[PDB]
Formats: C-alpha cells, sequence, structure tokens
C-alpha cells in the first residue's frame, strides 16, 4: 500500500491525483493544499471583468476529494525533508511519502516598484475580485488604463485577454472613447508568449490591437507602478512614463519556499522552481515529481528583457498524465517512462470573440501550429469552462475519449515513451 | 433679432450659416468670403488630374444665399475686434455682430525652399488647375515623379489620392514603366495621417505602394524643391537627394492675419489659427466661434518629424453643428452646450478603385474605426460629392435623414451634451 | 547562309539556338557546349530532395540537335578572338562565326570561407544530387538547419524553394520537431530576391516563415560555413555564430573565363559578365550577343549587403527572341532591333504548394505586379516543368500560342521595337 503526496489543490495536482486514483485503486493517495477549493484558473480574468461568480468557477474540495478516496489536507505545506521523505504542514503537521508530487503553481513576484500596492493582478481567485472593485472605479470616471507584463512575466496570454475584454466592457458601457488603452510587455514583440510567437502571432495581436486601438509598447521593462504612472525602461537604458489611472499587470512567477527548504538538488538556484527531468522527475531524488507552473524550465528564448516560458493547461494535463505513469510504473517495477509532449491548445477569449492557438509542440521546433480567430473559439472557450469543472467534480481529468478527441483532431498524442529521461524538461528524448 | 457674421464660404462656413437659419429662421446672418464660390474641397485632387470642371464642383454663392435669407459680401475680412464685436472688410465696411464665426480654412505655407515656385499643389481650385497644365507637360515628357508632405503638414490624405490617381493615369496611359514615383512625408511610417493611424492603415498603405511599385521615404524632413531635384533631410540631420521632373507636396497650414488681428486671447500665438475650447468656442470671447482647419486643435502626437491634425469634411460639420446649437442655445438663455464628436468618414480616392477609413472619434482613444478597400468605396466618393453639392444648393447641409442614416449605419452621434466646455478641443468633457 | 555561333546549351543557348532555326531554315547553326544533356535549371531543387530522377529533367543534346539542322559540339568554349570572329574549344578547335551567342550561365562562386568544401548548393545538376545525399544524413541523424544566399547573390528563390521543400520533407518523415530551421540571406529583408521586392513578397515571405517556424537573419554576410556552424557578420562589423549541422547556400555569379578571353570590351570588369546594350548585343562587337544569367545586367537597387539581379527562365526566354530577331534582321539589313521586355513569372514551390510571382517589368518601374499563393501554383510548376522539356525535345522554345496565352492571361509582350539600343540592358529605350 504506497502513498503518494500530492502538494497544491490545482491544474497540476488534481490532475495528477486523479490520474493515480484510476490507474491504481490501491494506492493511498494525500493531496495537501493552502486552499480549500480547486479555483479555475482559465476564469479568473473573467471573474476579474465581473463576468462570474467566484462559486461557479471553484470547486470545494473537503466534501469532493474523500469521494475519489484522497485524502485531504486544507494546510500550507511549509517544508520538504527528501532525505527523509516528508513533509511537513504549516501547523507542524509530518506527513510521510513514498512520492512527493509538488504543484503549488506559482508564486508571484510583483517586480516592479510600487506595483503590488498600487497596480491590480488577476493570477488568484482573490487579486480578481479586488480587480473587480478597481474597475467599478474606472467606469464610474474614466482615465487612462495601462496593462501588461513586466521582466520575467512567463504568462502572458491572461494579459492579452484582459486587455480585450476590458475593450470590449467599455465599448458595451459607450465609455471607450474616455478610456486610452496602452499595452505594455517585455515581449520582444506583441504576441511572442514567451515562446518566439506562435505561427504569425504577432502579425495577428499587431492587428487585433490596431483594429481595438489599443496602444502598445514591446521589448522594454516595467520598472515603476505608480498611482498617477507607469514608468519604463528600454533597451537603450532611457526610461519613460506613461498616464495611468488603471493598470493591471502580470507578476513574474518563482517557486515557493516550501520548495527551498528541500536541497539546491530540488529548488532552482535562480528562481526556485522545482528541478525535473524530461520524465518530469527530480534527477537526484527519484520519488520526487513536478507537476505544472512550479516546475523549471528553461526560457525558449532568451530576449532582450528576460521572459519566460509558459505553463498552459493542456502541458500541465500531460506532465500530469506522464508524472501519474511514471509514479505507478516504477511502483511496479515497470521499466517504461514518459515524456510529456507539452504540445499547447490554447484561447484567448476577447469578450464575444477569441484567438485560438494551437503548438505542437509549444517548444520549437514546431510539427505544426493553429492560428485562428472567430466567435467559435469564445464559445470553445465557454465550453470547456463546464467540461473541465465537470472533470474536477467527476473524478476524471484524462476520460479516454478525450485523448481520442484531440487525435482525431489534432493528432496529438499527450505522452511519450522516453527511453532516457536525463535532459531538460521539454527537450527531445 | 440676433446677428452672426460668419467669414469663410467654405464646408464650415457654410455648414455652420445653413445650420443656424435652419435652427432660427428669424435669426440674421451674414456670409463674409473672398471667393464668390463655395469649392467642393475633396474634388481638388480630381479637377488636378483633369477629372472635373471646375463648374461642375462649384456654386457661385451671390445669386444661392439670400434664396435662404443670408447676406453674402464677396470680400476678404481682414481684421476682427473683439472687443467691439467688429469685422471690417478689405474696403473698409465695419460689420458688427452679436456672434461671429471664424471659417476661414487653412493658410497654406509652402515651407521648402522652391516649393511654391517649383512644385504644384491641389489645395485650392486655382492650384489644382495649374497642376493639370503641370500634368500634361508631365505626359508630353516624362520624368521621375515625386509626391508627398513637408514638415508640418496637416493634412496627408489628398497627397495619398493624388500619387495613386496619377499612378492610375499614367498606367492608362502606358507610361507607368517609363515614370518612376516616389512619396515622401514628414509622417513616422505611411498611413499615419496625423492621427496615429486608422485601425491597420499602415500595413494597407504600404501594400497597396508596393503592389503599384511607389516608392516611399517616410519620417523625413522635406526642405527643398529644385526644378530637377526634391531634397530632403533625415533624424540624424543628412541631407538626401530625389530626380523630379514633376513634383507635388502638401503645404503646412497656419491661421490667417484676420484671426492675428483679434487678441492673442483669439490667435495662438505658435501658428495663428483660433484658439477654441470643447464647444469649439473662444474662451475669452464667448461670442466668438471657430469652426473648421483655422480651428487650433493641438497634434494628436508629436512625431519626430513635427505633423498636425487634419479636420476633415464630417469634423466640420460636426463643429458647425456644435457651434450652431451652441450660438442658438446662447440666445434661448438655455444652459446646454454641446462638442462635436469628430467623427469621420474619410474615403481616398485611387482612381477605380478607393480607400474607406472611418474613425471615431479621430482624435483617440477610439470607440471603433473601419478600414476598408474596394470599387465600391470609388463610387461612394462620386455619390457623396454629388450629394453635398446638392446639399449647398438646397439650403440644409444637415438634413435630419442623414443623421438617422448615420446612426443606423456606422452608430455616430454628431455631438454630445457638453457639461464643461473648459479644456482644448477634441478633449473629452 | 550565314554562320552563328552558340555557346551554351542551356536555357539561353537553346531559346536563342531555336529561335534562329526557326527564324531563318536556311542559317548555320553550331551550338558548344561542356555539358551532353541540357539541364531543367528550375527542377534542380526537386533534384536535390530527391523528388526528381535526373534523366527526367534533362535532354540529350548530340542525337536531338541534328534533327533541327543545329550541329553540336560537345566541348567547353576555352576563348574567343572578337576581332578574327573565332571561337576555340578546349581541344584546341577553332570555329569561324559571322554572329556569336554567348549563353555559359552562371559561374559560381563559393565566397564564404570553406562553402565550397563544408555547405552544399543545387545550382547544377551534379552539385544538387551531392546534396541529396547530404540530406539523408540529416534525416538520420537530425541537428540545426541553415539555408541562405551569401553576399554578392542574385539568384534567391531556389534557397527560399529549398528551404519550403526541406520543411515539407521532414513535415512529411514527422521529424521537423527534431529539427531547427533559419534561413539566412544577404537580402535586406525577405523577399527581397535582388528586385527590392515583387508586391508584398516580403510581408508573404515573413509570413509564411512564421507560420511554418522558419527563423530567419537578414542584411548580414556569411563569411563562413564550417562543418558545425555559420559565421555571419553584420553591419556594424560584429561577427556572430549559429549552430548548424546542415547548410545549403547560394553562391554568388561570376562569368567565365571565355568571356575574359575577349577583352574588357567584352567582360566586364567587374565579374567577367558579358558586356551588351539594351538589345543585348554587344556595344563594341555587334556581331556579339549575350542571353541569359552571363549578361552583365546592373542591380536594381544598391543593398547594404550587395546583392544582385536574378536573370529568370522568362526573362532569358525573351533575350533570346530578342537577340534571334536582331541577327537576323542584321543579316537581312532590316533596321529594326528588339529589346527584351524583361518581365518575369516566378512559381517558388514550397512542396506541396506554391508562392506565385509576377513582376512586369522586374526592373522598375513596373506596370504592375502579382503575388499569390497556393496549391494551384505547384501544379502549374510541374505542367510548366513538363511543358518546357518537351519544347526543348520539339525544336521550339517560341510556340506562337504561348505567346498568345501570355498576352491573354498577364497582358506581356516578350520583346518591343528598340529605337535606341545604347544604354543598360533593362533601361528603357
Ligand atoms: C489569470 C490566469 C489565466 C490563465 N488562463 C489560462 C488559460 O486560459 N488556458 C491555459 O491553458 N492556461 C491558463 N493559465 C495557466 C495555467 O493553466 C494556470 O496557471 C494553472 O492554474 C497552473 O496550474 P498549477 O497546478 O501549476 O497551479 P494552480 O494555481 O492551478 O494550483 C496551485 C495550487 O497549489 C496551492 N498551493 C500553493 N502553495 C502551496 C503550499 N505551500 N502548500 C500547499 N498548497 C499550496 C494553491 O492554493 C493552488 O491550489 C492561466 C493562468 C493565470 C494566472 S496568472
Ligand atoms: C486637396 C484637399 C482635399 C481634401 N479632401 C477631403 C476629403 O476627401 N474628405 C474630407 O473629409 N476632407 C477633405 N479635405 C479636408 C477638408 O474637408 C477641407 O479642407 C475643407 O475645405 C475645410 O473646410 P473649411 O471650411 O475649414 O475651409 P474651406 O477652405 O472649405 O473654406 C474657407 C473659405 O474661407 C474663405 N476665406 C479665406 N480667408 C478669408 C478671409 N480672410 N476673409 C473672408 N473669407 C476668407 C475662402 O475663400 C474659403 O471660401 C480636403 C482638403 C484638401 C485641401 S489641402
Ligand atoms: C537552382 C536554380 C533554380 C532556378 N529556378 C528557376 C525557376 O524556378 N524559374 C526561373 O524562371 N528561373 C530559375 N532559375 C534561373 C534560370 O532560369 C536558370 O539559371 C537558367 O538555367 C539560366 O539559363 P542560362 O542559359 O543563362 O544558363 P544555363 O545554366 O541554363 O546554361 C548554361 C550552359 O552553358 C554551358 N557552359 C558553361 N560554360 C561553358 C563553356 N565555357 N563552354 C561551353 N559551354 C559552357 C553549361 O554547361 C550549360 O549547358 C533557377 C536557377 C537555379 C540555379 S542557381
Ligand atoms: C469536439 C472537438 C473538440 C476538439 C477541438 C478541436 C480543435 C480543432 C480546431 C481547429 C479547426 C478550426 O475550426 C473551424 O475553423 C474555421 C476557420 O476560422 C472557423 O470559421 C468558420 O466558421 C465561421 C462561423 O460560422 C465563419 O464566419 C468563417 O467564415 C468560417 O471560416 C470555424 O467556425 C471553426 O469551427
Ligand atoms: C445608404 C448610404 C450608405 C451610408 C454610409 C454607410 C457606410 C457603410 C460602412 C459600413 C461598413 C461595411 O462596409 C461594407 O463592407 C463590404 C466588405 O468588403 C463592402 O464590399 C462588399 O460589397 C461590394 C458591393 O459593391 C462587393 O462588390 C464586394 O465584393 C464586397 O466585399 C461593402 O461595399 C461595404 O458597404
Ligand atoms: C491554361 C494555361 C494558362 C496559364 C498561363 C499562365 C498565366 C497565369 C496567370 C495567373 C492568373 C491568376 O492566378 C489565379 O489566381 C487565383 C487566386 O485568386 C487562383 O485561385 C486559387 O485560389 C482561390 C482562393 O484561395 C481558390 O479558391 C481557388 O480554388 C484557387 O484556384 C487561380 O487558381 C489562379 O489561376
Ligand atoms: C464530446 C465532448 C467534447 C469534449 C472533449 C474535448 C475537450 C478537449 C479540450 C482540449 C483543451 C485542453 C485539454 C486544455 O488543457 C486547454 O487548456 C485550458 C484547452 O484550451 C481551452 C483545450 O481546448
Ligand atoms: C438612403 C439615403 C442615403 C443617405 C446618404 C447619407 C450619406 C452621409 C454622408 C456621410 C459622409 C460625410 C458626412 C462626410 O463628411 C464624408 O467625407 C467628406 C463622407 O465620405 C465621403 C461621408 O460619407
Ligand atoms: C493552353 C494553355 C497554354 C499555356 C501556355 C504556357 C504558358 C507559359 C508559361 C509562362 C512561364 C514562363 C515563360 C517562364 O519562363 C517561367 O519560368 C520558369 C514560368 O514560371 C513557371 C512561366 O509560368
Amino acid at each position: 500500500a504506497k502513498h503518494v503526496v500530492v502538494i497544491g489543490g490545482g491544474v497540476g495536482g488534481i490532475a495528477t491525483a486523479y490520474n493515480l486514483r484510476n490507474l491504481m485503486p490501491d494506492l493511498k493517495i494525500t493531496l495537501i493544499s493552502d486552499r480549500p477549493y480547486f479555483g479555475f484558473t482559465p476564469a479568473f480574468p473573467h471573474l476579474a471583468m465581473g463576468w462570474r461568480k467566484f462559486e461557479d468557477i471553484s470547486v470545494p474540495l473537503a466534501p469532493l476529494l474523500p469521494k475519489f478516496n484522497i485524502e485531504f489536507i486544507n494546510e500550507k505545506a511549509e517544508s520538504i525533508d527528501p532525505d527523509a521523505n516528508t513533509v511537513t504542514t504549516q501547523s507542524g503537521k509530518k506527513i510521510e511519502y513514498d512520492y512527493l508530487v509538488i504543484a503549488t503553481g506559482p508564486k508571484l513576484v510583483f517586480g516592479a516598484e510600487g506595483q503590488e500596492e498600487n497596480s491590480t493582478s488577476i493570477c488568484t481567485a482573490e487579486h480578481a475580485l479586488e480587480t473587480q472593485k478597481k474597475l467599478q472605479e474606472l467606469y464610474a470616471n474614466p482615465g487612462p488604463v495601462v496593462i501588461g507584463a513586466i521582466p520575467g512575466v512567463s504568462c502572458f496570454g491572461p494579459a492579452y485577454e484582459f486587455a480585450l475584454m476590458l475593450h470590449y466592457e467599455l465599448k458595451k458601457r459607450g465609455i471607450r472613447y474616455k478610456v486610452p488603452m496602452t499595452f505594455i510587455t517585455s515581449e520582444p514583440y506583441l504576441g511572442h508568449f514567451g515562446v518566439g510567437g506562435i505561427g504569425a502571432s504577432k502579425r495577428l495581436v499587431e492587428d487585433l490591437f490596431a483594429e481595438r486601438n489599443i496602444d502598445w509598447i514591446a521589448n522594454v521593462a516595467v520598472k515603476a507602478i505608480e498611482p498617477d504612472k507607469v514608468i519604463y525602461e528600454d533597451l537603450n537604458g532611457n526610461t519613460h512614463e506613461v498616464p495611468a489611472k488603471f493598470t493591471m499587470f502580470m507578476p513574474s512567477f518563482q517557486g515557493p519556499e516550501v520548495v527551498a527548504s528541500a536541497g539546491d538538488k530540488v529548488a532552482n538556484p535562480a528562481n526556485k522552481m522545482v528541478i525535473v527531468n524530461r520524465c518530469f522527475q527530480n534527477p537526484t531524488y527519484k520519488n520526487i515529481f513536478g507537476v505544472g507552473v512550479v516546475t523549471a524550465i528553461p526560457p525558449i528564448e532568451k530576449t532582450p528583457i528576460p521572459t519566460g516560458v509558459p505553463k498552459t493547461g493542456m502541458m500541465i494535463e500531460q506532465m500530469a498524465m506522464a508524472v501519474a505513469h511514471n509514479i505507478v510504473n516504477d511502483i511496479r517495477n515497470n521499466p517504461d517512462k514518459y515524456a510529456p509532449r507539452l504540445s499547447a491548445i490554447c484561447i484567448a477569449d476577447f469578450g464575444e470573440d477569441a484567438g485560438f492557438f494551437f503548438a505542437d509542440p509549444v517548444i520549437p521546433p514546431r510539427e505544426r501550429v493553429i492560428t485562428k480567430m472567430g466567435k467559435w473559439a469564445h464559445y470553445f472557450k465557454t465550453a470547456f469552462e463546464k467540461y473541465f469543472l465537470w472533470k474536477v467534480r467527476n473524478g476524471n481529468i484524462a476520460p479516454s475519449f478525450e485523448e481520442k478527441v484531440l487525435e482525431i483532431f489534432l493528432k496529438v498524442h499527450p505522452i511519450e515513451l522516453c527511453k532516457d529521461c536525463e535532459g531538460a524538461p521539454g527537450s527531445r528524448c
């Protein structure tokens, strides 16, 4: 009767726990999370826009997880002793494991001076709801809006979505002509996304912004967010300011102190993210796996202003699939190990229409991309929200038909047999 | 029995006078203009191309204006005394006013050395007719053509139209492959138009010029026009030259001496254009209004080579509606004041097809834009020409149906209630 | 009967010889070529891909040319004595002529250090076959690919074709995700082609490279190709390095030693190409004509990294028609002389689809361009290949219907009466 502990009750943690449970009924699974609910992160921009109720995009874990025989501990994990195979919670409870899955998501870094106090963010439900309050303040007395991403950001999509959604909302309110909008990014160009673009995404987003009168500044470092302005620095070292009554900036991500508490063989010395190989397994502690945003994946491109690689939902579901198979196979002494494909279907909701991006794989060189836009993509976004929430509530994040459908439509194979796990995650084995 | 004097028998003056007349049949209205005719400015490029007869795009005003009980004086206004509420003509007639509307249009400044003598222009009917004479010389003895805008230009559209029309003509004459064409502009890029661009106008005009082999140089200052060359200076201060048998350049605009004659409270000290507020009313002398190109509107953006804001026909028409309502409301002891929306439908005629640009408002931030191209837009431009000419001859520049049609097709409302006129024209109340 | 010697058994030489034969049945015509076959050059990229067999895109000349009363000498022409009106072959045979047509094609210069040794090329059948052999090694052991053009290149299309064909092949083999691809060119931008672009060719090729994940570097000078990497220099003089396991670079072109042997009135000092006027006749020796790539045509523009003008198939067929008429008219004491239009239909085959480019003329000012892309263009490329080879085998490179069909579809007339032959080739009479 083996014991896996999963740290984090989000996309990566839930998917891995559910996968493990469905692969191995005879396996003990403990999920530890500091939030009592699963939060559907792709709906956080909508929540900030006041287009969702929190209750409709979240799932209480305590009455749910026991239905699938998973023990839920609603506590923050404080430290990991990888030599002892132990996790210690904030309350001091020490829980021993045979396998550990770290899926804590991003630790948010508000790197611009004054950002956390003066700006808004949409990365958590709590921050999103705070943003909504500030937006109601904006509608009552319109002023300049600045949205974007600071240096080191690795999740750019929600910023683009939020900007376009806000444009949509101001337009519906008839006050868009009273609200200047500017997008400022650390990406070397619009639609880079920390992935070197997806097809002609640069041309697509530039045209989208031109059509919707969203001014933009790319390839710069946002250095300060003041109550009245945003200050950014270009590559020449020249500083510029842009007026702003309302701002929404993406923080950069780093790993949590719980990961840092394990050795420098577990926590990447540069960013505290979980050191993993191609099989998303720690190179030194073979019973530790990382799933999701918390995993240390090298940037696709060293950009003039530092940027990182996104870990999207599909990428994370593929990691979860690989990790679950990797743990089960180790338990059963099956030598087969899996690397996730790390392909992605991504949809950027703009209001009534949406951008559809497919990248296979996300990390270049690519076999295939799809870049489309239309109303259909918006409805697909909403439909997938309903679908995924159902999956969380029904104990299977990987129903057999889903993989078949993705294979039928997009030739996707989520995981590959990996003959040698040694190497950076995302590198081809 | 109140008295309004309108200076200028063009788009702004005629529109304001007609609006006032339809609003207030009992009002005394005197129109002062140095030209005996209304000239339909949007057909001056066509006139230059020899595609119009002068008689077909102009309306004699002396026989016409008495039909709508408007007094017409065919004289140049020489000076304005704002403290005496008087206007003096070149002969010496002192006309007293209760309200004054200044709508003298552009005073042309041929800022490049040799520009007035060696180049051509299409800004007046007289200038356009001379350009046709010079085009015949070009067809007879083919050589290099260069067209564009000098520094400080605010009306770029007709230069693009003219270039494309001339290409069209050259090609029809079978001499295009014998005539090099170069477009040189103070705009930071093609399709800036002095408005920071309209939707994807940059991309659109670039592709247009590329498909038609029109070479271009942007973001430079034309310094001299010689009989055989055009000299321009780049941002690095370096001088360059281009061969030219025929040229056509836009002059920059300033305010007239008649506006300068009034206070520095009326004449903008930097350009002699009329100081107006959001309601197109002088801040100091509240019975003075400005309508049209003569109004001092700040640049949308300060460009590397100085560039100013166009005042297009639709913009002028909205100014005229706003100013007419503001005068009448003052007469009727009504506190309600209006600002024009300053939206624009602009059609650049290219010959057989045309570019259609809609910006609402022209001064950002914008509610929406439409950028289209096709044969239909050329037929629309010709149709509108006939329509507007008819409106001039029939005494109503703003028939009720037109506002309703614009509303249902483009979501345009021409004027808005302004709670606080205090501010720059085009800035939001 | 008079005697014409044609040096070169390629597109230009065959076209001129056949044009002369059909114009003048009694004319004695001798063709001298070092290759025993006509090679269909536009199928050489396909030969390099292994998509053609050599015998399917070549025609043995010795048994063919006598059927058209053309004497074939399968020898390299070694020298030309223009004063004695003689050509000497490598074996020392002296051939006297009344008129001489020089059509020896490009002499290849592998200007980058280690290029001929470490890279591949597709400019001859023999080189393309070596490339095919090295490609097999890339599929077996996938790694970084870099393709492009060194400084002074004048034929860029085949590099674009080969890059996109290789992408197609790798995607066919399902190994494109293992092969980084980078395009490096002397062109100031993508789709310049040594002609200053064709319509929106830059925008088209950029979007295409983006859609297919082909990275690119333009406006640089490739200095060295090592087994390990490509070294290039930017315009600041800074050297850069890009990793490469397989490369394919275009060489630059010069003229041959046989041309150099005729002295500096015939051989251009800078490149050893044939000095010709508008009528493709040598200015000094009026009985010497040049046809094809070997002709000295000035560049369309001096680019920051030097590039030259392509001589495409259609341009060369037009040169051939003009030269044949010019020779025949001299014989018959007809003072009419012709210049080629020098327009170009260019199809860049990308595998399963293709880019269609049409420029009329290629050298600006242009009457028109067409830039299109689709599957249809690939099928036309294949169809044209079959059609041209048929024409070689059947003794008519200029069937009357082809000129009519080109007139109907593209409004092209291949040659024009030239009232003054004196001037640069491509300059307007
Ligand atoms: C705003 C936003 C939008 C967004 N939209 C996306 C989209 O439309 N498509 C898509 O594919 N991806 C989108 N993403 C990215 C990504 O899918 C999300 O960031 C995921 O949520 C990432 O999943 P993870 O499992 O990596 O992280 P998580 O946040 O869902 O879950 C972490 C859980 O861990 C808990 N926790 C943190 N620290 C803990 C400690 N010390 N101890 C116990 N538990 C801990 C935490 O409470 C949570 O339950 C989008 C991304 C964004 C965000 S900026
Ligand atoms: C060449 C050209 C083309 C052009 N095309 C346009 C278009 O296709 N669409 C569009 O929307 N706008 C276009 N414009 C711009 C604008 O619509 C025109 O410039 C208007 O003509 C501007 O209207 P205004 O009322 O501002 O000026 P006006 O020139 O029409 O009339 C001024 C009248 O005043 C007289 N006048 C001058 N000075 C006087 C004194 N001192 N005293 C008495 N009267 C005076 C003058 O004679 C005239 O009747 C386009 C613009 C252009 C031009 S560059
Ligand atoms: C790889 C490649 C592709 C290519 N594709 C083209 C295309 O798709 N469309 C198009 O319009 N043009 C394409 N071109 C360019 C051009 O059409 C070709 O280069 C032509 O082959 C040029 O014709 P030429 O007659 O100029 O040259 P040639 O190579 O066909 O023939 C020369 C003949 O002369 C012989 N020869 C050389 N030296 C000699 C001496 N000293 N004595 C006697 N004979 C000599 C030689 O053997 C040959 O028979 C494309 C171009 C390319 C290539 S990079
Ligand atoms: C159950 C299946 C779930 C698996 C997900 C499959 C992913 C595959 C998505 C890639 C294919 C895109 O899918 C399709 O793209 C086209 C091209 O823009 C869209 O666009 C099409 O329909 C719209 C609306 O009727 C038209 O205005 C448009 O002219 C037409 O091109 C379609 O509405 C969309 O259905
Ligand atoms: C009744 C008077 C009109 C009031 C002015 C209203 C202006 C209309 C602006 C609305 C924007 C829609 O603009 C619309 O776009 C389409 C899309 O290319 C245009 O073009 C379309 O119709 C034309 C008809 O000749 C077709 O030949 C063409 O193939 C097609 O693309 C329409 O001609 C244009 O009307
Ligand atoms: C019979 C021999 C005649 C050929 C002579 C050579 C001259 C060639 C002249 C080229 C004329 C223009 O080329 C023409 O472009 C259009 C694009 O709108 C192509 O049309 C293509 O694209 C459209 C839109 O994606 C598709 O729906 C269509 O099925 C496809 O064929 C035509 O297939 C092509 O023939
Ligand atoms: C018959 C019911 C059809 C539902 C099955 C198809 C669901 C597959 C959705 C793919 C997808 C995944 C996995 C995914 O992770 C993701 O990111 C959040 C998407 O973007 C919205 C996706 O579209
Ligand atoms: C069905 C009846 C037909 C209604 C006709 C309404 C036409 C309204 C014209 C709008 C317009 C204005 C005001 C206008 O100023 C302008 O620029 C000069 C246009 O472009 C040519 C316009 O299209
Ligand atoms: C019945 C229809 C008759 C079709 C006649 C064939 C048209 C001739 C092809 C034109 C052409 C020429 C001359 C040509 O030289 C060329 O470059 C190699 C092309 O690109 C593929 C061409 O398309």
